[PDB]
């Protein structure tokens, strides 16, 4: 994650919040999330990213590393791009895409 990254988060007592990276150490993302007034601490493995149709993404990690494109539809972290190689729909979880 980089700061300025809208995520979601996926458990704990702040399960379902939203919100934005403000800092990341490898391990350790530290949001503000909408609502509250201070930033909090996450393990990365707790946060997924948020994206919206209209983003444009690449591919940053699996099978379809560098693919790429505009974004058409999100759904619960399913993130589905119109890809600028094949010019067909490819659908990937958000958290291996980069904006």
């Amino acid at each position: 994650f980089q700061p300025g990254d809208r995520i979601e988060v996926l458990n704990g007592e702040q399960r379902g919040s939203k919100g934005i990276v403000t800092r990341t150490t490898k391990d350790i993302a530290t949001i503000k999330l909408n609502g509250f007034t201070t930033p909090l601490e996450f393990p990365i493995s707790t946060l997924r990213k948020i994206f919206e149709p209209g983003d444009h993404v690449t591919v940053i990690n699996g099978e379809h590393q560098g693919d790429a494109g505009l974004v058409l539809m999100v759904e619960q972290g399913q993130v589905t791009f119109m890809s600028t190689q094949t010019s067909r729909e490819v659908t990937i979880t958000a958290n291996n895409l980069s904006k």
